């Protein structure tokens, strides 16, 4: 794939374990595609199976954080430039 930055791009802070990387995603980018972007830009995403991990929308409270569905898009989850999302393992 290719590193996104086209026009208005959703710059989210991707947390993988302890690695927080500000990543620029396209608004219409699907969650499985955003994962495709991290795995390629940050190697730590490849710490396990792709469906075993996932995108976790980070809020101010841990219980407000939700798991982004692969079949949905980033914009769909009200994601913005400056938000934090932790690409981490499910369960």
């Amino acid at each position: 794939g290719i590193d996104p930055f086209t026009m208005v791009a959703l710059s989210l802070k991707i947390s993988i374990g302890n690695v927080v990387k500000t990543m620029q995603f396209e608004p219409s980018t699907m969650v499985y595609d955003a994962c495709r972007m991290i795995r390629e830009r940050i190697p730590e995403a490849l710490a396990g199976p792709p469906n075993d991990f996932g995108l976790f929308l980070s809020d101010d409270d841990p219980k407000k954080g939700i798991w982004l569905e692969a079949g949905k898009a980033l914009d769909y989850y009200m994601l913005r430039n400056g938000d934090t999302m932790e690409y981490r393992k499910k369960q």
